């Protein structure tokens, strides 16, 4: 079990779109599975990993339940902060043609 | 057994050199349990690793290891000719102050 979150932790980190959305979904399968610290820790990097996919919703979604838990979380703070600016420059060229 | 290969497949494609050397020891790891074909495949991919890791001398010794064994194997082929590639743009690279 601590094995198959090391591969979808290196899945989540690939350069891969496809490797990222299989890592994703084995931390999803892996969330229920887990204890307390362990879901805090599948959360964040499910945040890392829908915001390298541009899912900047549902990354913003993790990440912010984890922050309710965990409102000092520096890193969870950190990633929270790099989604909005990623979701802040996305809506200014979206909308650049009017 | 057909899994631990997964894992350092993933780990030798990611974009992190630590992951890649860790990959290739889990296929060096990986490679005496294996059969005929296995050994193939694991051997392409040891070259793949230590192409990534401009251990280029390595890399060449196992695509010449298969390219004996199968000297048609295009992809094997393809891979040595891309080892060569960069060594000689590489010897150009080491010599240009003289």
């Amino acid at each position: 079990k601590s094995e198959q979150f090391e591969y979808a932790w290196c899945l989540v980190r690939s350069k891969y779109n496809d490797d990222i959305r299989k890592g994703i979904v084995l931390l999803e399968e892996l969330l229920p599975k887990g204890s307390k610290e362990e879901q805090r820790d599948y959360v964040f990097y499910l945040a890392v990993g829908n915001y390298r996919l541009k899912e900047y919703e549902k990354a913003l979604k993790y990440v912010r339940g984890l922050l309710q838990t965990e409102p000092q979380n520096n890193q969870a703070k950190e990633l929270e902060r790099l989604i909005d600016k990623a979701m802040k420059k996305d809506g200014l060229l979206e909308v650049l043609f009017q």
